[PDB]
């Protein structure tokens, strides 16, 4: 029993995808402590329209003002489960809504969406059904762990530069001014909790949101959110084409799911300065590849993801939070399934299971 991933199998009409609704949010502070509020949300504050163009030094502060979170601390779904546990009797959708839902991180859904086009990096997703609800939690592959531990200094600094860009673009208060003089502490995060549905599969998922734009005409989340990105400056049409084909696919997938309507990109030069800014509306990203023989097709992304959810739902018959069906995928093959009990794959914690059962 396996699931093929080739684009040609999934190029029919765009499937049903429910307009996402924000159910709530949560924040992680500088000590990685959870707070069920928006204290970590910051506010879009781009360079003033009359002043100079951007010239953001994305290396400033690296590494002495860098407090990276410990990537060896395993969190899986725990922060999302805390939100669900604390809102389980306040959830919209009527009686039994959660029981028919699939609960996961937005980023896990993104990797599903990009699978038909992914040539380099495989994935593993652990699945457990508990009180009807299907939980999906990513598992770091052996190869991914090796690459992480061997991360080159350049990529460590590049990751810093991505976080640093937000500090130049965002303020702590609406209408405030960015203050890049502080630390980059990657324990800090703001997460939106969203309800959607793909095909016949209701979804509850959380996703990190970079900022809210107080100048946006629509103030209702997620319509007011902006995602921030950096990417190399491009000079030739061929470079733009490669960017549309490969980078925009992942940017589109990531912001389409939570209904974030704009991605603002800072283009950085080889010396690590952002000297150009461009806004990419999410609903217009596909226009750059629509008549492109080597482009991507949002319908393929969503139809494959729907097929995976149907496959996972039919595969995971047993309701048991200690049982895991591990879905494994590598470029050039189908998604395959193996079954495991308890450690190390089981990921629903007793504090969640015991509260929900009582
Ligand atoms: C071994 C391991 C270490 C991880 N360490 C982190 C971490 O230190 N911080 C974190 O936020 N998530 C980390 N994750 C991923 C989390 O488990 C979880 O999937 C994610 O944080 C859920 O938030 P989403 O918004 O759904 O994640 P996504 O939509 O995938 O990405 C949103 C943002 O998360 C950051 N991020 C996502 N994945 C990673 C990663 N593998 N390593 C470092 N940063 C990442 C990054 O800022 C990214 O922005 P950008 O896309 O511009 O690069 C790690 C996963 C594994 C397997």
């Amino acid at each position: 029993p396996s699931l093929r991933t080739q684009p040609s199998l999934y190029s029919g009409p765009f499937p049903f995808y429910r307009r996402p609704s924000e159910l709530g949010c949560f924040s992680l502070d500088a000590q990685r402590q959870y707070h069920g509020d928006a204290r970590a949300l910051r506010y879009y504050s781009p360079p003033p329209i009359n002043g100079p163009g951007p010239d953001f030094d994305l290396r400033d502060g690296y590494p002495d003002r860098y407090q990276p979170r410990d990537e060896e601390v395993q969190e899986r779904l725990d922060h999302l489960l805390r939100w669900v546990l604390e809102h389980r009797n306040q959830l919209e959708g009527g009686p039994g809504w959660l029981a028919g839902a699939t609960v996961t991180w937005r980023g896990h859904l993104t990797k599903l969406l990009t699978t038909p086009y992914e040539r380099q990096e495989g994935w593993q997703l652990a699945a457990s059904r508990f009180q009807g609800t299907l939980y999906l939690s990513e598992v770091e592959t052996p190869a991914a762990r090796a690459q992480r531990l061997a991360r080159p200094p350049l990529l460590r600094e590049l990751m810093y530069m991505g976080y640093k860009f937000s500090q130049y673009m965002c303020a702590d208060k609406p209408g405030g001014s960015p203050d890049p003089s502080g630390e980059v502490n990657t324990n800090v995060a703001y997460c939106s909790v969203l309800r959607s549905r793909l095909g016949n599969h209701p979804l509850l998922f959380s996703g990190q949101v970079d900022c809210l734009n107080p100048q946006a005409p629509c103030t209702q989340p997620p319509s007011c959110y902006v995602q921030l990105k950096t990417s190399k400056e491009m000079h030739s049409p061929g470079q733009w084409r490669s960017f549309y084909r490969h980078k925009l696919l992942k940017w589109w997938a990531q912001s389409f799911l939570p209904g974030v309507p704009h991605v603002v990109a800072g283009f950085r030069n080889p010396e690590g300065f952002v000297c150009s800014l461009k806004t990419f509306p999410t609903m217009e990203m596909f226009e750059n590849v629509r008549n492109d023989r080597e482009g991507w097709n949002p319908s393929v992304c969503m139809n494959f993801c729907a097929a995976f959810l149907s496959f996972a739902q039919s595969t995971v018959v047993q309701d048991d939070p200690r049982l895991v069906h591990l879905f494994s995928w590598e470029p050039g093959g189908p998604v395959t399934v193996s079954v495991h009990r308890d450690a190390p794959y089981a990921f629903l914690p007793s504090w969640y299971v015991e509260t929900m059962t009582q």
